[PDB]
DNA sequence: GGCCCTCGCTGTCAAAATTGCGGCTGGGTGTGACGCCCCCACCCCCTTTTATAGCCCCCCTTC
């Protein structure tokens, strides 16, 4: 697709069906640099 | 004093059972939630009356 040049090996392509699973990087980052701490552990609290 | 045996006691090794402890790292959703029996104060209803009226039980009457 760059250059325009054959590729020189053939590629096996073809339909196959494909499924997106609900885990998802919008629902995972999470970042943290100072935030609520825990009323017993005075530590950052769990998840999230 | 010296040789030889059986015996009782504290003791020991061994077998057997009894018991405190451990069981990966981290992450993301969600969901939901005492009683028994007795004793002691205090209050309500028992009764009488009446006005008042809607409601309802009881007995009578109809066919």
């Amino acid at each position: 697709g760059f250059t325009g040049r054959k590729i020189t090996s053939q590629i096996f392509i073809g339909p196959t069906y494909y499924q997106r699973l609900k885990h998802m990087v919008d629902d995972k980052i999470h970042s943290r640099a100072r935030g609520p701490i825990q009323i017993l552990n005075r530590q950052p609290m769990e998840g999230r």
